[PDB]
């Protein structure tokens, strides 16, 4: 709707030790490695949907949650898998990445006019990229706004810098209603 | 090629005087003004290509330019186009606000690799967006990358945040290359 609804959460925890990846593929029911396609094993829960990383480093990503609080809960059940596969992994550093929304204003956007009116603040070449990029500092966020009162918000690391993001652009999007 | 060729400059300029936009529409062999279609008058020039937007504030943004040296010299044009047609305008505050460009490095980028390397500075999600946006610091510029191996940087004011921007990814993107 018109708040920014999240949806995809990217977050990042350190296993605390080095992971035999071919083996963890191996021994998991939900989980590949085939290092020509992607350098990270690859495991996945079913509800709710995610997606693990598992990196040699000990490093794994976890992305695919809707939530901060479903990624960390993500983050621990794979943790407890990785675990329960007899690794000697540990739950250290989780933090949140990146956060990407969307909402909808329901009108059309004459991207020109809001282009060529805050030409320091974004960037519009059809020939080149659908939507207009928006850069936004304060938060820092970028925008991406499309002609159809779509909006995509990425950058953030924390869920209200979206919704501050989103009420500071609002005002600016009103003015080009096509 | 594989160093960024700038696609696009735009530039602003104040006029210092407010000007009558239907009038510079009517006497102006090039220029239009539909004010339901587009607050401002548009005139536009032959070579090189460019485009003039003109508003009742006396600003004027000058897009379409391929350089600096470009952009400045279709502004003067600009000017001395609207002081011909009777308008008691000025040069003031050239600006250059924002540069575009691209480039190609000839191989294919598993994206999905790079995102979550660099999660914390970019953005994919195909489902939203075509490509990968990525939110350089240092020098301030965002790039979107493509599998395809295009690169557009975009949000520069001057021509070496470009290059500098272009050779703080290429190592990164040559980690992820991709059949």
């Amino acid at each position: 709707g018109i708040i920014p609804t999240l949806q995809n959460v990217v977050a990042t925890v350190n296993l605390s030790c080095k992971l035999d990846l071919k083996n963890i593929a191996l021994r998991a029911r939900n989980a590949e490695y085939n290092p020509k396609r992607f350098a990270a094993v690859i495991m996945r829960i079913r509800e709710p949907k995610t997606t693990a990383l598992i990196f040699a480093s000990g490093k794994m990503v976890i992305t695919g949650a809707k939530s901060e609080k479903s990624s960390r809960m993500a983050a621990q059940r794979y943790a407890k898998i990785i675990h329960k596969l007899g690794f000697n992994a540990t739950f250290d550093d989780f933090k949140i990445q990146n956060i990407v929304s969307s909402c909808d204003i329901k009108f059309s956007i004459r991207l020109e006019g809001l282009a060529y009116a805050h030409s320091n603040y974004c960037s519009y070449e059809p020939e080149l990229f659908p939507g207009l990029i928006y850069r936004m500092v304060k938060p820092k966020i970028v925008l991406l706004i499309f002609v159809s009162g779509k909006i995509v918000l990425t950058g953030a690391k924390v869920r209200d810098d979206i919704y501050q993001a989103f009420n500071n652009i609002y005002p600016v999007l009103i003015q080009h209603r096509k």
